[PDB]
């Protein structure tokens, strides 16, 4: 509908992939080369499927800060006979408070999905699931299952993964450019 949409579908149509796991389907985000981001409570094994195609893991590690705290995010990589555009230069290079998000999912159940969230907290600490769990971002809208793994933009950055609600808000794990330099 607006600049903001815009460059939702921008990720959505060439930086996504339908994820399954033991855990359920996931909006899995592409960042470059073979590597994918999804949230670390996806369980990701040694096999996953990806557009319900049988994929080989070739590495998965869940990120925790330097306190041995979790971040919530599990970085893949795939193996895959195609690359992702690489969207690098989009991410934050640190931890920050946003204006007018978009949260974006792609599943069997919610294809093409697209929710105005509004604005968005740097909230930090969250126990998420009993699990101790820090570089969270918060937005006021009444997110529901299904939409794990769906991407947060603004204009010009993608800022984070869904990784849960509590029924009247949603909260985002941060990504940071830092997590994927090579
Ligand atoms: C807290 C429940 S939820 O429905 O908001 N999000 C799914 C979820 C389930 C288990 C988790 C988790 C997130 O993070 C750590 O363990």
């Amino acid at each position: 509908m607006g600049p903001g949409f815009d460059f939702a579908q921008a990720i959505m149509k060439k930086n996504t992939v339908i994820a399954r796991t033991e855990k359920g389907e996931f909006t899995m985000l592409g960042v470059y080369d073979r590597v994918a981001v999804i949230p670390t409570h996806a369980s990701v094994g040694e096999i996953i499927y990806i557009n319900d195609v049988e994929t080989r893991v070739l590495d998965a590690c869940a990120l925790r800060d330097l306190t041995d705290t979790n971040l919530e995010i599990t970085i893949v990589k795939l193996d895959r006979n195609q690359k992702f555009r690489d969207i690098r230069h989009f991410l934050p290079r640190c931890e920050d408070d946003y204006n007018d998000a978009v949260l974006s999912v792609h599943t069997s159940k919610f294809p093409n999905m697209y929710i105005p969230v509004g604005q968005v907290t740097n909230y930090g600490f969250l126990n998420l699931g009993g699990t101790p769990t820090h570089r969270i971002l918060m937005y006021n809208f009444p997110t529901r299952a299904g939409q794990c793994g769906g991407v947060v933009t603004t204009t010009g950055k993608v800022i984070g993964i869904h990784v849960g609600g509590n029924g009247a808000q949603g909260f985002a794990a941060m990504l940071l450019h830092s997590y994927f330099t090579d």
